[PDB]
């Protein structure tokens, strides 16, 4: 068809730009940032996502920083980012594309008015704070953790966090804006208005999307930045003066009465140690990855419905462990 032609730098490692050409590019998605769209490699035939940006000359990208340092099998590969162009210049990001979400799988079960089994929930969820642990390790968060930015292969179990178009270095020193992720899954301290936030809000939107689930819809549905709030004290209960000081009147719904009767206390258990208010006190990617929940993924005769092996669940590298080595031996059972 149309046959578009470019000269675009690989996203990985050496800066050292070939020569790449695609043709099938249909639109699909908006937003404040670009455009995206769908196209074809001519090379492979494999599809892959461009996202369009206008880029100012002068100033660095932070999305494009942030993707290049990246490489891990639960996250989209930047595979290459191309300019092109009144007198206005376009970055072009070459991402990997999976035609479904975890969003999408999710809304099949729900519309069914049916549940995701354990299993999925299991693998999905791992994979998720692996990737967060991953990410973390850079001082990287994502903000902007939610189903509908889960690339999910449902045949091999795969999932692939992704859109970094909220991601950040956070540091020490600087203050960071508090109205930022999609709004059932933003953590508490920013509504709020907290400017001192850690990576633990990826912890708490990660909480969110277990919860959802588990449950067909989302835990925590508000009308405005605000009404979230009341939407989370409805099952948290209030939070004490102390946790508000931590952050920076209603009684507590107990856990085991907000899912569905049959539902794994270890799943309820971790639940509520990701959906702390004090943000200190939410588990890390690797506690979490580590929690007792995720114990049928470490037994040897795991197997998927559909009779395939689990994807890789152990490859953990030095960077991955970074943040606490010692859970090695728990991450990383016998095989
Ligand atoms: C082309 C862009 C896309 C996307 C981008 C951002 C979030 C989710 C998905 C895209 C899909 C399939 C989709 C979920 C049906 C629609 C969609 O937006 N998969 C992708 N893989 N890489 C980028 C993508």
């Amino acid at each position: 068809s149309k046959v578009t032609t470019v000269v675009a730098t690989p996203g990985q490692g050496p800066d050292r730009p070939q020569e790449v050409s695609y043709t099938d590019t249909k639109v699909i998605g908006n937003g404040s940032f670009g455009v995206v769209y769908q196209a074809k490699l001519c090379d492979s035939g494999e599809l892959v996502a461009i996202k369009k940006v206008l880029q100012d000359k002068r100033f660095k990208n932070r999305e494009l920083q942030i993707m290049r340092k990246l490489d891990h099998c639960n996250i989209v590969r930047l595979r290459y980012f191309f300019y092109s162009s009144k007198d206005e210049v376009y970055l072009n990001l070459v991402l990997e594309y999976v035609p479904e979400t975890v969003y999408r799988v999710a809304r099949h079960y729900s519309r069914a008015k049916q549940t995701l089994p354990v299993i999925y929930v299991k693998l999905y969820m791992y994979q998720l704070f692996r990737s967060l642990a991953y990410i973390h390790s850079f001082g990287i968060c994502h903000r902007d953790i939610k189903p509908q930015n889960l690339l999910l292969d449902p045949d091999t179990a795969v999932l692939k966090l992704c859109d970094f178009g909220s991601a950040k270095q956070l540091v020490r020193g600087e203050p960071n804006v508090s109205y930022i992720c999609s709004r059932y899954y933003r953590a508490p301290e920013l509504i709020f208005g907290a400017t001192d936030y850690t990576s633990s809000i990826d912890v708490w939107s990660a909480g969110c999307v277990l919860a959802e689930l588990l449950l067909g819809q989302p835990i925590f549905p508000g009308d405005s930045g605000v009404d979230q709030l009341v939407e989370i004290i409805k099952v948290l209960g209030t939070p004490t003066r102390e946790q508000i000081r931590e952050m920076n009147q209603i009684k507590a719904h107990p856990w085991t009465k907000v899912f569905r009767p049959r539902t794994p206390p270890e799943a309820i258990a971790l639940c509520s140690r990701l959906l702390e208010y004090t943000p200190t006190a939410r588990l890390t990617p690797l506690e979490a990855c580590a929690h007792s929940f995720f114990d049928e993924l470490r037994d040897p005769n795991v197997k998927l419905p559909n009779g395939r092996d689990t994807p890789a669940l152990f490859n953990f590298t030095t960077q991955e462990l970074s943040s606490n080595p010692p859970l090695a031996t728990i991450l990383i059972p016998p095989h």
